[PDB]
């Protein structure tokens, strides 16, 4: 159990990314999200993660529906947050990485956090963390 | 001339959204932008815009080329950044704004404020800011 990361909102904000339909990740994720870190993250994303996040980094990957109208992409309303708190000690076999979800009334979604991390091995290079800061 | 505001990158995401082809904006500001509010315009923005911007407020407007690869909208180079500063006593003429923009390589680029004041007074009833802070 973690708490809701309360004002993740006015964190630095990574990067952002549409995912459309046919996309492998839709069903999952599909719609605009925006990536944001907290201040004991940011350094580790903006010297290209070539060293392990700290703990005390929390990581939040913020979905919203994406709406097309008028020549637009238009943000639609929050489909759910994902959430990677690094600490080692307490999340062992998950890589240092405690994954969590929330809803849009910010109560916890019921996820399988080892298989957040199962695909998040994927980035086990750069600390199972696929985002890249964009300047 | 105002310095370049550095460090915008870090400040408050207000907003996202694409303008594709089509739009009556897209020759001028076509792509993927994002909206950001230095600490000092940010309360403003999460009353609702109900009372003008304080003096100290600089909002940017950041706009990036919008990319369209395999099912999804990727951000591609960065294309200008739009500035808008608040200072009542500098900028009598339009609404107390300094509107400026800048290159990709941080330089100034040749605006008209009055052109884009001009087209800033459809907002006049929020301070002159079309946007609005996305929860
Ligand atoms: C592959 C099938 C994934 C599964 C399962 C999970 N995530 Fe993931 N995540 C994936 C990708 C490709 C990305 C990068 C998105 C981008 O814009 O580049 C992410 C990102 C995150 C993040 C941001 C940090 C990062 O790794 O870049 C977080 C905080 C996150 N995802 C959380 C998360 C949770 C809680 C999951 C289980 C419910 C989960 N992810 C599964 C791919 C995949
Ligand atoms: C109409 C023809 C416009 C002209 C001319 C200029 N801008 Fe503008 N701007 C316009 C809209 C519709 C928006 C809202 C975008 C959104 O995502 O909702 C904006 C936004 C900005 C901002 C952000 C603050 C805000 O008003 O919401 C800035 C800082 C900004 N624009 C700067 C700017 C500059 C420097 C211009 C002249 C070079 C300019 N704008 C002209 C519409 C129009």
């Amino acid at each position: 159990g973690l708490p809701y990361p309360e004002g993740y909102r006015f964190w630095t904000h990574v990067k952002s990314m549409e995912l459309k339909p046919g996309h492998p990740l839709y069903e999952s994720f599909g719609g605009l999200h925006h990536i944001y870190v907290n201040p004991t993250g940011l350094r580790t994303y903006l010297e290209g993660k070539k060293a392990p996040f700290p703990k005390g980094t929390v990581i939040v990957f913020d979905l919203l529906e994406a709406k097309v109208e008028g020549n637009a992409l238009l943000e639609g309303p929050r489909k759910l947050i994902g959430v990677m708190a690094k600490d080692p000690g307490r999340y062992p076999d998950t890589g240092g990485w405690g994954y969590y979800a929330f809803g849009p009334d910010k109560k916890p979604l019921a996820i399988d956090p080892k298989a957040c991390h199962a695909c998040h091995q994927g980035a086990a290079n750069t600390d199972y963390v696929f985002s890249a800061f964009r300047p």
